[PDB]
Formats: C-alpha cells, sequence, structure tokens
C-alpha cells in the first residue's frame, strides 16, 4: 500500500508509519520559491529513493547528492522494523538556490515505525497466525481460506433461560471455548507518538451477528448497540486478545459472512473528523447448521412417550441394549416431530445442535404459515449427483406447496437451509398426509458391510400385491390389530380390506403422491430402483383428502447402523405371524438389516392412525469438514 | 428425467408421455394372485426394455418371451417422437399363471407422446434456439449462458406519465423491441388426452420483477398480481410467443435473477390438487447500468444554464463544434448533480438510461438519510488492479462516511451500485467539501493517440506553489477575478492570499483529504504516480468546516476526447494573462490535450463558491458485453 505523505513548505512533519505500507513523498511543493535543486539525508532504518519519472534510486545516508526539483520528482520512503525508545527515524531534505552550495531551507519528515494486525485463524488450523495474507476474505474448499465463528447458542449457566448468545455478556471461562480469538498484535515504542489512537469497529447490520470480548474478567466491547471502540495502546511488542461470538445463523438476507476492522486515526483538530491513516479487516464466517443422516453412528436415542407404554419402553431399551447408545427417556411426539438434531463445527471445535419449530439446552448442546417446517424434515446420505458431490447429503423438506411459484407463499425452513448451503435442500410434497410429515412414508438405511444405503419408501400398491396374494392362499378371513381390543368390533380382514372398492382408488391415489415424490429423490439423490425398497403401507382418506394411516406406518423407524426399529403394523395374522412383520423381515433381512418391532400403540388398545410416542438420534459428525465443500455459486 | 407410471391391477392406464423424460414401470403389483410370468407387446414407436436388477434387454414389438413376475423385474419405456392423430402408442403385458399358456390377465398402458419446451435465447445471440440445455441456469463470461432481460424502462407513449414497465400494458408494437422472447414450443396430436392442462407460472417475490405478455394484441398474463396462467393448447407442431419485460433493476436483495415456469399438469377429481407431471424452467438475469467513463466517445452534450448566461452558452456551443457531438440546451446544476447517465445492453438491444437522485424519458432513453446519492459518482476507464481486470472500470461513490462500520448509516447509492456488479464500486471521501461532489476534486481524460489514460486531482499545495513562484518573481500586486465586478472591492491579489496564515492551515487540511482519496484511488485502480496529473485549486473553510472553492474548480471538466472544456478559473494576470491558465495549458498541451476555458460565471459578476450551470455527456456504450465478465463472487 503506497500512501502520500508531503513535505510541508520549509517546516517538520511527524507522521507514524505502519509497516507493510510505503510512502511517496513530495518534495517540490516545500521547496521555497526560487530553489532549483535539493539534497537529503536520512536515519539507518529509513529506506529512501530518489524517483523521477517511475525511475528509482536508493539514496545513502548522509551523502551530499542534489538533484533538480521538478514535480516529478519525488521520494519513495520505506521501512521495515518499527521503531523503539531510541529510535531517531528521519528524513530531511535540504534546498537550495541557483547561486549557493549553502541550503537556504530544510523541510523534514520524522517517522514512528509500527506494526498493526489484526489476526485471525484463517488457515483453518486452530491456532492465530501472523497476519495471513487471505485474513480479509472467505473461500471455500480444501485450498480455501477464512476463519470460522460457531454460533454460541449452547448454555454455560443453567441460572440463564436463554442460550449464551442471547446476551452482552460472558459468565464463564468456558464460554471463551466456543469462542474464536481475535487478536490485536502492535509493535512500536512505548506510546503512540502524539494525536493518534487505535479503534475497532463494526457494522450496524454485523451488530446483531456478532459479539467481540476482551482484573482478567470478559467486557463486552462490540456487537449489540456498540459499533466502535478506543483501543488502549500497550508499546514495545503487545498482544490483544480477543474473544468473537457468533450470535446468528446465516438465513434469508444473511451470508454468514461478518467483518471486525481495526483503523488508525489521527486527530487533526476539535470539529474537525479524524483522519483513518490505516486499517485493517478480518472475515469470519458463521458455521452453518448441518443435519445427520442416518448412516451416521448413533450416540444417544431420546424417547417420548407416555409413563406407562411400557411395551414401547421395555422394546426400545432392549433394542439399543443391542447397541452402544445411551437412551434418554422425556415422559406426544414432539422429540421428533418439533425438532430436528444436527450440529456445528469449526477447528478443533464444535458440538450438537436443535433446531425447534416452536429444554436440552445446556453445555454443548445448543438451540436454534410456514409450508414448512423443522420438524418436517429429512437427509440423504452423502450423493454424487450428475457429477456433482454433496459429501454432508441433501436436505429434504416437507412442504405443502413444493413448487416454484403459482401463488403466494412463506418458505422459512427452506429459506434458512438454503442459506446453510451445503446441504443443499430439495422440497418434497407431504401434505397429502393427514400428518404431513416425510418420515411418514421415507427412510435411509445403511447396506451393512457396506459403503451404500437404500431409499425405504411406503408403498399401497406393495400392500395390496400382499393382501391379494394371501386372499388367494386362503386367507382373507385373516384378523387384522389382534390384540388391539378396541379394534376387534370392527373385525377388519383382508377381505373386507380388498372389497371395499373407495379405498383402493384413495390409495391409488396416494400411490401417485408417493410416486411424485419418489422421482425427486431419484433426480436429487441420483438414485436407481436398485437402491430403493418399498414397505408396504395402507392409508384412508381423511375428510380433507388426506391420507390417514391404516396400520403405522412401519418406513418411519430409529436407525442405529445395522439394528432397525420399526413400529409394529398388526397386521393380519397368517399361521400365527403378522404377514406384514415377515414381508418385512423378508425385504431387509438378507440385507443384514437386523428388524426389531416395536409396539407403541397396544398401551391405547386402537389405532387411529397417529402414534403418540416420538424418538430421535444424535449421532456423530461427519468426519468431512463442511468448509472443505465448494458449494454452487 | 426417470418417471414413474405403474401399471394398474388388470386395467388400463392412460397416460401422456413428455419426450425428454422416459418411464420406469412396475408390472408386478398389477399382476393377479398367482400369476407367475408375464409377456409384452408393444407399438412401433415405444421402445420397451425389460430390466432385472439393473440389467435392460430390449424386447420386440410381437414377441411371446415370457419372463417370471418379480417385484425386481420391471420395464423401462421409452419414445423419440411426438403422438400424431393416427399414432396407437401402447404397451400391453399379459399376466399367466402355472399351468396353462393363455393369459389370465391384461394391463395395457396407452401413451400419447409430446414435445414441451419453454425456449429463451440462452446462447445470447439474439434468436431463440430449441432447448437451450443450460437455459435454466445463468453464468457469466465468454462460455457463459443464460437469456437476458432488459428494464423496460423508456416510453413508448408520451401520453403515458410514467416508465412502460410501470404499467400491466403494452400499448405500441415498438415496445416489444425492449422485450425478450419466450417461446413455449409443442408438439402433439389435435388435442391434450382428456384431464390434462398446461401452465405457466413465476413466484411472488418475481412479480414485481417481471412482466410477460402474450386479434393480436398484447394480453398481460404473468408479473403483478398474476402469478398463474392457464395456456390454451395448440395442436400439431405449435409456437406460442411470449415477450418478458424487467420491471425493477438489481439491488439489495435482489440478484437480478428471475424465473419463468412451465408444468403439465393431470386433472385427479375435484377438491383434489393436480399432479405437475412435467415442469421446465427458462432463467433470465436483468441486465445492470453501466456508466460510461470520459474515455468513451461523446455523442451528446447536455447543458443547463440561466438564459442570459451568454459567454457559457457561446463558448460550450464553440467548444461542441470542434467535435461531432450535438449540443442540448435546458434553461442550476441538476443536468450534472442529479442525474448520471449511463446504459443497459442486452444481445442486439440497449439504449441510455438516467438516474436520479429525486423529463429526458422518451422512446430509447429510460430513467432509474442516504451517505451517498446518483449525483456524486464518477467512473473510471477499464483498469487492470492486481491481476484482476475491470473492462467496463470501477465507480467512484462520494460519501460523507466512507468506511466499513462504527455507526449507524444508509448507503442507497453503493447498495445499488454494487447489486449491479459489473463495476465494483470504490467509496470516496467527499464530505469535506461545501458541495460534496467528487467531480469537483478529481476527472479522468485520454491520453491522445493511445490507449491511456490521466487521473486528474484537485491540488491546493500546487496551487501555493505556482502563488509563491508568481510572488518571488515580482507579482504579488497581480489581481484575481479580473472581470468579475462584483469582487473588485476585495483587491484579492497573491500577496493578499499567501498573507493569510489561516488559509494556508485550512487548505493543508484540504491536501489531506485529496491524498486520502489520492491513495484509495491509486490502490483501487492500479494507478501510479505517472499516471495524476495534479491541478492548482483553492479553498476556504466555511462555517461547517468544509471547503469552498475560493476559484472555480479547474478539474470539473467537460470530456470531449482530446478536447477539454475547463472552468474559467479567473486567476491572477501576470503579463495580461491568468497565471493558472498557463500553467494548466502547460501540463495538458504537451499531452495533446486541447484546452478551452469556459467562463460560466461573469454572468453573475462574483464568485462564491458555486457554479451555475451543468453540464452531463451521453457517450457510446462499451464494445465490452458486460456479461462477458466475470465479477467477484
Ligand atoms: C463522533 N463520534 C465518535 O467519534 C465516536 C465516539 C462514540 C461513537 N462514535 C462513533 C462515530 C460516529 C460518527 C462518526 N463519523 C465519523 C467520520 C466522519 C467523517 C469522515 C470519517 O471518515 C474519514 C475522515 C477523514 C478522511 Cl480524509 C476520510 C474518511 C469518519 N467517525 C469517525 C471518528 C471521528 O472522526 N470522530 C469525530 C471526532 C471529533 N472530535 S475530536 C477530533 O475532537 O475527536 C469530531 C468529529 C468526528 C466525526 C470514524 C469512524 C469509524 C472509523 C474511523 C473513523 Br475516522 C465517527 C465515529
Ligand atoms: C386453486 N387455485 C388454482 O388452481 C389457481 C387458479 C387461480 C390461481 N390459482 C393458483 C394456485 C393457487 C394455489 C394452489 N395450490 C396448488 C397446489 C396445492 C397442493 C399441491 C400442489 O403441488 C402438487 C400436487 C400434487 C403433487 Cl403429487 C405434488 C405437488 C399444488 N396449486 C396448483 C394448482 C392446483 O392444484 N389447483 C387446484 C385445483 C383444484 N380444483 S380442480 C382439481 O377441480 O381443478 C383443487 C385444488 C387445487 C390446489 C399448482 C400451482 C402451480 C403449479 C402447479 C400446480 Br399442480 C395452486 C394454484
Ligand atoms: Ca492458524
Ligand atoms: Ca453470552
Ligand atoms: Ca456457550
Ligand atoms: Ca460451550
Ligand atoms: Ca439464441
Ligand atoms: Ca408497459
Ligand atoms: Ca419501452
Ligand atoms: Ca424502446
Amino acid at each position: 500500500r503506497e500512501r502520500t505523505v508531503r513535505l510541508q513548505y520549509g517546516s517538520r512533519v511527524e507522521a507514524v508509519y505502519v509497516l507493510g505500507t510505503y510512502l511517496w513523498t513530495d518534495v517540490y511543493s516545500a521547496a521555497p520559491a526560487g530553489a532549483q535543486t535539493f539534497s537529503l539525508k536520512h536515519s539507518e532504518h529509513v529506506w529512501v529513493e530518489v524517483v523521477r519519472d517511475g525511475e528509482a534510486e536508493e539514496v545513502a545516508t548522509n551523502g551530499k547528492q542534489r538533484w533538480l526539483l521538478s514535480p516529478s520528482t519525488t521520494l519513495r520512503v520505506t521501512m521495515s522494523q518499527a521503531s523503539t525508545e531510541a529510535s531517531s527515524d528521519k528524513v530531511t531534505v535540504n534546498y537550495y538556490d541557483e547561486e549557493g552550495s549553502i541550503p537556504i531551507d530544510q523541510a523534514g519528515l520524522f517517522l514512528t515505525a509500527i506494526e498493526i494486525s489484526l489476526d485471525v485463524d484463517a488457515d483453518r488450523d486452530g491456532v492465530v497466525e501472523k497476519n495471513n495474507p487471505k485474513k480479509a476474505s472467505w473461500t471455500w474448499g480444501p485450498e480455501g481460506q477464512g476463519a470460522i465463528l460457531l454460533v454460541n447458542c449452547d448454555r454455560e449457566t443453567p441460572w440463564l433461560p436463554k442460550e449464551d448468545c442471547r446476551d452482552e455478556k460472558v459468565y464463564s471461562k468456558e464460554d471463551l471455548k466456543d469462542m474464536s480469538q481475535m487478536i490485536l498484535r502492535t509493535k512500536g515504542p512505548d506510546r503512540l507518538p502524539a494525536g493518534y489512537e487505535i479503534v475497532l469497529y463494526i457494522s450496524m447490520s454485523d451488530s446483531d451477528k456478532v459479539g467481540v470480548f476482551y482484573g482478567q474478567r470478559y467486557i463486552h466491547i462490540l456487537g449489540r448497540r456498540k459499533l466502535y471502540h478506543v483501543v488502549k495502546y500497550t508499546g514495545g511488542s503487545a498482544e490483544l486478545l480477543f474473544f468473537v461470538e457468533g450470535l446468528c445463523f446465516p438465513d434469508e438476507g444473511f451470508s454468514g459472512l461478518v467483518s471486525i476492522h481495526v483503523s488508525l486515526l489521527e486527530y487533526m483538530a476539535q470539529d474537525i473528523p479524524l483522519t483513518p491513516i490505516f486499517t485493517d479487516t478480518v472475515i469470519f464466517r458463521i458455521a452453518p447448521w448441518i443435519m445427520t443422516p442416518n448412516i451416521l453412528p448413533p450416540v444417544s436415542v431420546f424417547v417420548c412417550c407416555m409413563k406407562d407404554n411400557y411395551l414401547f419402553l421395555k422394546e426400545v431399551k432392549n433394542l439399543v441394549e443391542k447397541t452402544n447408545c445411551e437412551l434418554k427417556v422425556c415422559f406426544d411426539r414432539w422429540i421428533q416431530d418439533e425438532i430436528e438434531f444436527g450440529y456445528i463445527e469449526a477447528p478443533h471445535k464444535g458440538f450438537p445442535v436443535v433446531l425447534d419449530s416452536p429444554e436440552l439446552l445446556g453445555p454443548d448442546f445448543g438451540y436454534v404459515t410456514s409450508l414448512d417446517s423443522f420438524g418436517n424434515l429429512e437427509v440423504s446420505p452423502p450423493v454424487t449427483v450428475n457429477g456433482k458431490t454433496y459429501p454432508l447429503g441433501r436436505i429434504l423438506i416437507g412442504s405443502s406447496f413444493p413448487l416454484s411459484g403459482g401463488r403466494r407463499m412463506t418458505k422459512v425452513v427452506r429459506d434458512f437451509l438454503k442459506a446453510q448451503q451445503v446441504q443443499a435442500p430439495v422440497e418434497l410434497y407431504s401434505d397429502w398426509l393427514t400428518v404431513g410429515h416425510v418420515d411418514e412414508f421415507m427412510s435411509f438405511v445403511p447396506i451393512p458391510g457396506t459403503k451404500k444405503f437404500l431409499l425405504l419408501m411406503a408403498s399401497t400398491s406393495a400392500c395390496y400385491k400382499l393382501f391379494r396374494e394371501k386372499q388367494k392362499d386362503g386367507h382373507g378371513e385373516a384378523i387384522m390389530f389382534k390384540g388391539l381390543g378396541g379394534m376387534s368390533s370392527k373385525r377388519i380382514t383382508i377381505n373386507k380390506i380388498l372389497s371395499n372398492e373407495s379405498l383402493v382408488q384413495e390409495n391409488l391415489y396416494f400411490q401417485r403422491c408417493l410416486d411424485w415424490n419418489r422421482d425427486i429423490l431419484k433426480k436429487e439423490l441420483g438414485l436407481t430402483e436398485q437402491d430403493i425398497i418399498d414397505l408396504p403401507a395402507l392409508f384412508k382418506m381423511d375428510e380433507d383428502h388426506r391420507a390417514r394411516a391404516f396400520f403405522p406406518n412401519m418406513v418411519n423407524m430409529i436407525v442405529l447402523d445395522k439394528d432397525l426399529g420399526i413400529p409394529k403394523p398388526f397386521g393380519p395374522q397368517v399361521e400365527e405371524e403378522c404377514c406384514l412383520e415377515m414381508h418385512v423381515r423378508g425385504l431387509l433381512e438378507p440385507l443384514g438389516l437386523e428388524c426389531t418391532f416395536i409396539d407403541d400403540i397396544s398401551a391405547y388398545h386402537k389405532f387411529l392412525g397417529e402414534v403418540h410416542c416420538g424418538t430421535n438420534v444424535r449421532r456423530k459428525p461427519f468426519t468431512f469438514k463442511w468448509w472443505h465443500m465448494v458449494p454452487s455459486r
């Protein structure tokens, strides 16, 4: 950075010189009228060149060479080390008239060199390097650089009703581990020369996105209602350590990028602005919320149910015991239908984070008309789609209107997840279902011993085929819902189901809804028919023309690596086994998937299309780092 | 695009097949219970493959081969030509039980193939090609593709008080030349089969950004308050021609990209949504506003002044006569200080466009608390800055606060121009000046016979040097403002100017303001001191501590290739010439620039820091096409 510093007619000019800049210096303007030539002297730590018409010549400390005064003959002044208390950094210019060789006048430039650098961890290795050249930009990918900030959305103090970033306070030293370090490194004399100060500042727009903290306590200096802070200079070689927290995830109208600036200001006069003679900038990107697909290793299984749902608890406990997961119980289905589990990550730092569509908030566990909802989401395993790799998978958003226009719509979740960028979301149509959730009709499971995964789809046509076979085999009087005494009076048999013509038509329409979704999934996830297994399902149309489950949706399962917790369907009994259970085992068991049917409904004596329990699984994060992605521009 | 179309248990399914898709067809679900094998027949224009476990075999029209019924044995159905009135496109599946070789049941798929394509000029050559593969995206650069839309901001009808895009009407055929063509191309039978319709739609967000128009008149079908339109199918090979207009320039919160969609819908039942069985999308980018630098050829010079400013008119007329420009006169300085001239361009189409900070609006001439203003702008010639090329130059925005934070600020012009992208704007500090305009302290001029350009900067230090020389030479009693009788009583001489110590200090501060700007210009435009010429200027500090011109700012000139219209400074007369005029000629004339001093102030008898005339120049556009740029992401 070349900076203009002119000498002043017959006078001395004092200036601070910031390392990594250099000066071009007018000597012509300060020359007395009549002067024809100049000479110069300079101290040892100042490099001076005479520059005529772009041609530079280095000049000695203590010569007596003279040059013609000309508008286009200037000086270039460079320093590489900071001034100390013992420094006499100066350039002095003598001016001569035609006749004599004694100087008629002198003009001086007295310099104090300082180093000033606002440093962040732009190379993403967890330590704050010195003046990364790329610290003022943010680039994606393995060769990308740019510092990363977490949203401080967990809670260090159960005293507080809110998450940590909701205030302008830091109570615990532990909190600083969620924050990113930013260091203002300076080198120079004991004091700044008279008339200078150093300020740190942010934009008003960024003031609800960041907080900056500096006895030995925690002072809030920038953020909500604080855009400008005067810094106290320490002389010699000094480091001022700041902690930065993110307050806000990327969203519609917020890219995730925030900036912090330092400037060295020069006082001119009262009533006149200070002159910003040097500025340095750092950029942070706020880490996105990332959802965890079913192929990632399970750590904890969270379950909600009523206290006397004993079979459910027993069978879930049992399922989880076949794994190394822990079970957490809360005493209908909010843990699944209100809430999604994901995580955030920065270099050597990260924690699980819950998104709520209006608890678990503590240390290292954070919290956060629409046609979509945070409780109506699924996420694929990593996929490659027509050459493009999606290493964190893609999110599926269940929507009442997954099209691009034709009506007024608010899609708050689509907007939020699109802003996260890294799981490039895809909308699906879920509002043909009474309950309205994508997890009632699709799931993903690993193929054990691979590598690969399957999409599981609910299928009415698979159910009809199965029931028609059983009827043909002589089992038409097989009874459904055995052991649900509240259903017994309906005496629902295969024959009764298959005779109901209206039900056939309803389920043909629902199969159209499933297949429309299937086609989007195959295109947007890069799947073939070889990647899909259809599980038998059956619905009844409600008065709003939506699909109510006729029996429990088996696709809405708990996936714990090779172990599957599948809702018990209470299907027609053939040879004293559920034909639906036997059918599903026949589909999944050959792949090495282990099926456990979990009875969530017996405690209620009947099934009316709703289940009254929920589950969610906290999983280990991807090993792939989000910042190594290159998202679409 | 693979699409799911299942056969229906023992029944016939009728479907529309859209060219560029293909079907995968379940035959297993439609099989009667007990059936073990199937065969198939198909018509000549349908390709059918049997696919087992991902392995496809092409099947004859009229064989008798049988395959085991299996969930994982399906059909793949492909067509490449549209159906006509004579077409019998069908696949029929026969099912057999173990024993007999007579079919026990049949299921049929009856197909109508159509072509449907929403086409735009994505290859940017001005003709609408057939189904450009890239039409649903927009990419920058010489190898970029994506259709371009102009803001229809000119006026075809002087009857109308507003510009054309301000309504949902098109009055003149001439208007359609400002619009982009979009063609819905179809091929198929006389009618769509029963239960289908074609719709065009946009988002609510895009409804104030676009209008779409289809007797032989102009019907508004999409745009403000119109998000959805049912299209009337014409059979055979048909083209439906639409005209699209842009309503809005890119801005804060609008990228410039808009989408239009077509879908083929299938009717299912009353009270149930239609199924979108096919969708096609096109993208437009709205062309940015581009400002014209002083190196571009002048076409028209617009001047405002009072009717009796005869010398001004005479001297401007004279200046323009040395060129081939036309002169347009309007009877203080709104043509310069309220208004900026630029242009918009699409393939084989474009016109000049004026931006107003609250007339010329007619055919092929369009119209459009803040710390910035559209009347406070300059633009560089094309520059290369640290390797990055800026082929349309960069805009300089004069600001009262050109820093990135520390206070609440609205910067409407910065936001708007940033959104245009292609002239990557740079903020300068202009509010140290009473009038507050960047054109009072900087200009750009071509070096004739090149190639190259110079930055011209106002300089107080150049003025002081000149006056001190003249005083030394014995001309201290030289009088300023000769011929301005309203100034005569002040008897302002060089000696009087140079004796005023307060004035020296004021102008030293103003030189600091100039140099701060100089340093930004050099860094952001890639300039050295070799590219800059300093013109003498002098200010007096007003009561708000701002700089009022002491004599006319010569830098604020009319640039007509090699001819410069420079404000007459009314400087001290030495040997009966203005020493300021002689000095400026000495700087510029050696470069082949021709200087004409234009007296704008004599008619007022005095100078108090304001000039009461304005000029603006409409120039030819860059030959470089904006869409060949690659802007920073
Ligand atoms: C006024 N408020 C405050 O200073 C702080 C304190 C509480 C919170 N405030 C934030 C606050 C609020 C409003 C501000 N406006 C400016 C400003 C104005 C014009 C230009 C300008 O940039 C340039 C100036 C020169 C050149 Cl060549 C190019 C650019 C900045 N600043 C300045 C600071 C400042 O000059 N203060 C000030 C002090 C005295 N008085 S004095 C000289 O005696 O100190 C009298 C007048 C003023 C305006 C600023 C901001 C961010 C980063 C660097 C700066 Br240099 C504001 C700061
Ligand atoms: C209702 N308003 C209107 O149609 C038009 C007319 C004036 C302006 N309106 C715009 C308007 C307003 C609201 C709309 N809501 C939808 C909609 C709803 C649910 C899903 C859905 O997408 C899918 C449906 C199925 C699958 Cl698998 C996957 C996705 C779309 N659409 C549909 C059209 C539609 O289905 N209309 C309709 C007609 C009857 N009645 S009927 C069947 O007798 O025609 C009864 C109910 C409805 C909802 C739409 C929009 C854009 C592009 C394609 C479509 Br397919 C609306 C259109
Ligand atoms: Ca580091
Ligand atoms: Ca906090
Ligand atoms: Ca915390
Ligand atoms: Ca923490
Ligand atoms: Ca074309
Ligand atoms: Ca119009
Ligand atoms: Ca028009
Ligand atoms: Ca026009």
